[PDB]
């Protein structure tokens, strides 16, 4: 089942990406360090409904970078940062 109800522990710091829509739509993602961003894949998948073919991308504005994973833990990517942003259009 995709992971859907990944959320972040309330014990553990954890990154957390949000992503808003351009027409006035919100969603909220949370990631774990030791997580890949691959996971993202099958939580769209489950609330891909509308997303079913809309051009959009995900990346940071501390470090101002564009997303950048690979498999094993989020961190690993060197890039995280906690809190990242997502545009969907």
């Amino acid at each position: 089942k995709a992971s859907s109800s990944i959320l972040i522990n309330e014990a553990e710091p954890t990154t957390n990406i949000q992503i808003r829509l351009a027409d006035g739509g919100r969603l909220v993602q949370k990631f774990n360090h030791s997580h890949r961003i691959s996971d993202i894949r099958l939580f769209i998948v489950d609330a891909r409904p509308a997303m079913a073919a809309t051009s959009f991308v995900l990346m940071t504005t501390f470090p101002n970078k564009e997303l950048a994973d690979e498999n094993q833990t989020l961190k690993e990517a060197n890039l995280l940062n906690a809190v990242i942003v997502q545009r969907l259009t």
